[PDB]
């Protein structure tokens, strides 16, 4: 089997991307933020308390007839920008583009944080690291791609994120028609349940490659290009102007800039980062002082190739036995 759906930036600044997935029977289709970074698919419910939703299409295990509690089960998450959730667990029919896994672990929202609350577009998350990841007690469950790898094609997915545009999430297959050149596959560590690689270096706009091992995750889930202090500061100290900002809460730089490009390796491969990419606008309404999509992972512990880097790729997530990541230009 194989499964293909678009996914859509939530705002102009792509600071997230939506994916309709039907739940359930009849289906009820909800918009989640597909998460390579964690291992829960939550939903906002029937059961979230009325207070904490404010837009957002829910789940209502009820009406669905395929829909069942899995008994004692609880779930509780808390992200790495502070936002959380919790709640219980059914399985139900989860289909994403034509892909269909029954009994899918679908954890349903009791409580959200205010971030969730707030953003509108966002129905919940469905989480595609490993599953050792999974936050559900005292049994923990499977993520959706864990479920559908043995009846897929191949056992992988793909992102291909865009800028400012929609984009693809495929399952089961790789379409040779969604990059160019050739993809270059690296190695990954599953050791803290994330798809972690090790980048073999960077560049600045027209600046030389530096050779530097940079391990961190392929995570769909979070915005920005976290990198080493080191790293961010080299990007930032080739646009006039700019500067880490405390009160901000990291670089920030004119908005009449024009921004370098980044580029990241693979292997010996190379991924360019246009610098428009790297522009997050005003920091706030009418300000001429705009945020940066790189910024520093020194107080994150990990650095993450969020949306800023994985959307300048196609990439593959390849679950074989041993898993391994490919990046493509496009
Ligand atoms: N919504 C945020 C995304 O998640 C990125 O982290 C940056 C963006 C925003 C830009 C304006 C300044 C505050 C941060």
């Amino acid at each position: 089997s194989t499964g293909s759906a678009t996914t859509t930036p939530i705002d102009s600044l792509d600071d997230a991307y939506i994916t309709p997935v039907q739940i359930g029977t009849p289906a009820q289709t909800l918009n989640l933020d597909f998460d390579t970074g964690s291992s829960d698919l939550w939903v906002f419910s029937s059961e979230t308390t009325a207070s904490e939703v404010d837009g957002q299409t829910i789940y209502t295990p009820s009406k669905s007839t395929t829909a069942k509690l899995l008994s004692g089960a609880t779930w509780s998450i808390s992200y790495g920008d502070g936002s959380s959730s919790s709640g219980d667990v059914y399985t139900d029919t989860v289909s994403v583009g034509g892909l269909t896994v029954t009994g899918q672990a679908v954890e349903s929202a009791k409580k959200v944080s205010s971030s969730f609350t707030e953003d509108s577009t966002i129905d919940g998350l469905l989480g595609l690291a490993f599953s050792t990841l999974n936050t559900v007690s005292p049994t923990q469950q499977k993520t959706f791609f864990d479920n559908a790898k043995a009846s897929l094609d191949s056992p992988v997915f793909t992102a291909d994120l865009g800028y400012h545009a929609p984009g693809t999430y495929n399952f089961g297959f790789i379409d040779t028609t969604a990059y160019t050149g050739s993809i270059t596959y690296t190695a990954v560590s599953t050791k803290q349940g994330f798809w972690e690689w090790t980048s073999t270096g960077y560049a600045v706009g027209s600046g030389t490659f530096k050779s530097t091992s940079i391990d961190g995750i392929a995570d769909t889930g979070t915005t920005l290009l976290y990198l080493p202090a080191t790293v961010v500061s080299a990007y930032w100290a080739q646009v006039s102007g700019a500067k880490s900002s405390s009160s901000v809460g990291g670089y920030v730089f004119p908005c009449s800039a024009t921004l370098p490009s980044f580029t990241f390796g693979v292997g010996s491969a190379r991924i360019v980062i246009p610098g428009d990419y790297i522009d997050f606008g005003p920091i706030s309404t009418g300000s001429s002082s705009c945020f940066g999509g790189i910024q520093s992972s020194a107080g994150i512990g990990i650095n993450i190739f969020g949306d800023v880097a994985l959307k300048a790729a196609f990439v593959v997530f390849n679950g074989a036995t041993t898993p391994t990541l490919g990046f493509a230009s496009k």
